[PDB]
DNA sequence: GGATGTATATATCTGACACGTGCCTGGAGACTAGGAAGTAATCCCCTTGGCGGTTAAAACGCGGGGGACAGCGCGTACGTGCGTTTAAGCGGTTGCTAGAGCTGTCTACGACCAATTGAGCGGCCTCGGCACCGGGATTCTCCAGGGCGGC
């Protein structure tokens, strides 16, 4: 049985994803989600294609951007494995937690 | 002797160039008012190079221990791969409504201008409170007289 070790194949993702430039959430549920969260403001919201589009790529950008910083944070602590204390750091020193 | 590889010619597809038209927005020409450039005066802050004295911060050295880092073990949690499910993606129905665009009318609301005056800025006088000076009441230290002992 042929096998691959633990994190080539990550390393071809990465270099897959990073040449890649379409969006890597799926429309219909982003589309639900952002449906959802709007109904909490303001009952009765049509929505646009073009508003969902932006909504997404404006969303995967801050959620890549914070991935980047996420990872700058596992390496400065000497780790190759992400943490929710990296996102909380990352948050925290870019300001939009604390 | 038959069929296969390859060259040249002809029809068709497709991006690009030029022609046409509207229209509306930018440009040309003229006039005017005020924004800003320039001028003079006054006054206060900043510059550069000094001096003097205080003093607390900065610098230096040294001992020591707390913490950073390296190494090792371990166990668990995440990566990887495969089979199965499921839901995204596409195409489609069917009506109604929201909204952009366009046209039209009108009316209330805000710009604008003149006269007015009352709220904002500065100084002056006074009070509330804190402080300086004079006088009365209370408590502490001291000098002298009386009595006792010794030669």
């Amino acid at each position: 049985p042929h096998r691959y070790r633990p994190g080539t194949v990550a390393l071809r993702e990465i270099r897959r994803y990073q040449k890649s430039t379409e969006l890597l959430i799926r429309k219909l549920p982003f589309q639900r989600l952002v449906r959802e969260i709007a109904q909490d403001f303001k009952t009765d919201l049509r929505f646009q294609s073009s508003a969902v589009m932006a909504l997404q790529e404006a969303s995967e950008a801050y959620l890549v951007a914070l991935f980047e910083d996420t990872n700058l944070c596992a390496i400065h602590a000497k780790r190759v494995t992400i943490m929710p204390k990296d996102i909380q750091l990352a948050r925290r020193i870019r300001g939009e937690r604390a």
